[PDB]
């Protein structure tokens, strides 16, 4: 069950990024996580059998179905603009080091 799945990988790492391959706001959120040095776990929903089934489960569970989809210490974050938006607030590493502690 995909939602098993999704919650399996956002308890078990730090931050998520569900995301596809050739989204331009995907790209953008793993260089925004790579540039602050946090390891991040990729699911590309476009390389996986049921990711449809995987994307329709992201939907109920967090409102929208647009990729990327960014967790961080088992917390819907937001997508791309959002997650930007956290990190030039001072909201994101806090919740990166949350994980740790
Ligand atoms: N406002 C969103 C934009 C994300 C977005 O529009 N993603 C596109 C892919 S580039 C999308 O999910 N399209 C529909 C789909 O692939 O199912 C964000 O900042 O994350």
């Amino acid at each position: 069950m995909p939602v098993n799945q999704i919650q399996e990988t956002i308890s078990d790492n730090c931050v998520v990024i569900f995301s596809k391959t050739s989204c331009s706001y995907c790209t953008m959120a793993k260089k925004l996580f790579h540039d602050m040095n946090v390891n991040y776990k990729v699911v590309e929903l476009d390389l996986l059998e049921y990711g449809n089934q995987f994307q329709d489960a992201l939907y109920k569970m967090t409102g929208e179905r647009t990729v990327p989809r960014i967790f961080v210490n088992g917390t819907f974050i937001g997508g791309a603009t959002d997650t930007h938006r956290l990190h030039k607030e001072g909201k994101l590493l806090p919740l990166v080091h949350q994980c740790y502690l």
